[PDB]
């Protein structure tokens, strides 16, 4: 029997590391990609906001939750929903669905999320603005980790989520390297089970987000898990990756499949194009999957442009395969330590 | 090696009969439904008039035809491209997507068809519009005559067609007895290796229907398959399957999957109507689809109210599937000697 939360390094190179993280519900290789559940991948993600909206916690726990609701037996990650949605206490909003009232703290945060049955638990944070200012990234960093203790101690109330899920701490604090240190200091001492990588990803570019990552990640627990929230695209994965990242999500592979943008390993392609009209090779020329074994450029092309539901399908499957063969890719090369070569490699092609 | 064609009727209850067509890319167990190939399935269709606005008959031929083009290498039909677009000569049109020129001939939509690479190809007709004159529905159907013999003599021609696909003729006549006879006899001196029933399914409702398909059909000749263009709903399929029908095509499976609508052996349901928020039983409790294996009608209801192209996906999938249980189930009871009774059942509770 699996236990409650494990996570194992079996091979590192510079600050890339690769393992397992092993769970009730399964293993996690990793780097890891979670995709949304919605949409092989080891765990997926479950959309809180959108489920407290619609049909609401209550109601899917009275379906047997997420894991019976969406048929998925292995681990589901949910946030905490306040990003996608104030005062000390929490926030309050009133639904565009149908106008009801909602209000959202650290306690109810854990409550909707234990509701939902998740495997990995998000604490209820704030998702600092950028640019912000040294003085109001520091209170901003400061709300989040006294809702991050609310968050520890809401998760730890509630037997069934604390015997069975996991729940990890967010680091916040903007581009400032002090304040990173502060929220770094303060989630280890309240103490997680994984520790994630908040407020990038929200305009700041990459070079910025790197700076950032290669003095904000070592100030994180080494044998536990770091997840960058909200990245990214493919090179971001890479360069993350040797920054000492574990897990990834993105809305970039679902909402690029139904937009017409697959991605490729000689980068982003935009299938609508009249160039792609008459490509008899697949999305694909290297890609093993089922999409890039059966069908071509030209009838994607001509699927998506006839409006087919079908063209968005392949589309999206094309494009969730590709994470997963670029992140088996990087724990291959992990492994053999050839990372560093490989990351080289896929730059090369990916921009050229 | 399969014939070019060769229908066989294995059993017979009443008018209905059930049997298989073979063609050198596959057999066709008939009664049979055809679905679109942009949506198990025998034979698919191919979108004529879709495929000569976009990208053109000739680009198709050029990349391989729509075997290579779909990934198909089973039977494809297509129709002749009129309904969906006048003088003898045949009926020009502009195209709204670019304003290009295009005319429409017997001979034109022969060819049109021979560089689809399609195994059924349909004669040139006119659909006439419901209703009719007598007067006006036998100066259509005399044209639809003369376009017949016209399609034949194009089919003929072109060596690969005439040794690898079938040409089916379309009989015209409105709702009336005795043009529906003219159409018939000329339609069987010419020679064709199937009939459809065409200008029905155009707004004359199902009592309509099934009175002129009651004399119509037995005007066929017996010995080959009968085709009703555009039909249609669950039971306007066992009401003409009861007149003589062997062979269907209908846009609803398809409509009805991106629109909220499933088809079960209780009726067709609206998967978006709040009564399924909670229902965990799949789209149908007795559908051996892989959808009402593994998901919930609650789970659908969610996945379309939430805008998710899964969603539609699944309702599809069952849709289809459903269709193709209800050709089998049909078959069988031919087979077995128990349609009238299944018909029967299927009414009663369908319609319950
Ligand atoms: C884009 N840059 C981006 N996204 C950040 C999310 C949201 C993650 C969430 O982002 C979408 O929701 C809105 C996803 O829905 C499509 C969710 O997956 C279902 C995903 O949940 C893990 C962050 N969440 C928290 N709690 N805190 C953060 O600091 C943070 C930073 C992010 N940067
Ligand atoms: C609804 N009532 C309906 N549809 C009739 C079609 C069109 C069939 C065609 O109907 C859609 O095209 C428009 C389908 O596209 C969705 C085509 O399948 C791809 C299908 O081709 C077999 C008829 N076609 C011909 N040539 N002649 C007819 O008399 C006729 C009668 C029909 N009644
Ligand atoms: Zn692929
Ligand atoms: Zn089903």
């Amino acid at each position: 029997d699996r236990p409650r939360f494990s996570f194992s390094i079996a091979a590192r190179e510079g600050k890339a590391r690769t393992g397992t993280i092993e769970m009730k519900r399964g293993v996690i290789r990793t780097p890891a990609f979670m995709p949304v559940g919605t949409a092989g991948a080891d765990i997926i993600l479950g959309n809180t906001y959108h489920l407290m909206l619609r049909p609401g916690a209550e109601r899917i726990a009275k379906l047997g939750g997420l894991h019976s609701f969406m048929g998925w037996d292995r681990p589901i990650l949910t946030d905490s929903g306040g990003y996608q949605v104030q005062s000390e206490e929490g926030v309050t909003f009133k639904s565009h669905l149908d106008g009801s009232r909602h209000m959202l703290s650290p306690e109810r945060s854990i409550e909707i999320q234990h509701l939902l049955g998740s495997d990995i638990v998000m604490a209820f944070d704030e998702c600092t603005p950028y640019p912000a200012t040294p003085s109001r990234a520091a209170s901003s960093m400061e709300r989040s980790m006294r809702w991050a203790k609310r968050s520890r101690d809401a998760f730890d109330s509630r037997k069934e989520q604390a015997e069975n899920a996991a729940l990890f701490g967010i680091q916040q604090g903007s581009v400032f390297e002090n304040l990173r240190q502060q929220s770094a200091d303060a989630l280890a001492e309240i103490g997680f089970d994984g520790y994630a990588v908040g407020g990038l990803a929200v305009g700041e570019g990459q070079d910025e987000m790197f700076r950032v990552l290669d003095f904000s990640v070592p100030m994180l627990p080494d044998d536990k898990p770091h997840y960058l929230m909200g990245v990214g695209k493919p090179d971001d994965i890479v360069g993350a990756v040797e920054r000492g990242i574990d897990m990834f999500d993105c809305v970039l592979p679902t909402r690029s499949g139904r937009n017409g943008q697959a991605f490729t390993w000689d980068g982003p392609i935009n299938i609508r194009n009249a160039r792609f009209s008459e490509d008899l090779k697949p999305l694909d020329s290297e890609c093993h999957c089922a999409v890039c074994q059966k069908w071509s450029r030209a009838y994607i092309h001509h699927l998506i442009r006839a409006g087919e539901i079908l063209g968005a399908m392949l589309m999206t499957e094309h494009n969730i395969a590709f994470y997963q063969q670029l992140m088996q890719k990087i724990r291959d090369s992990i492994s053999e330590g050839r990372f560093s070569q490989f990351a080289q490699d896929f730059r090369a092609r990916y921009f050229a």
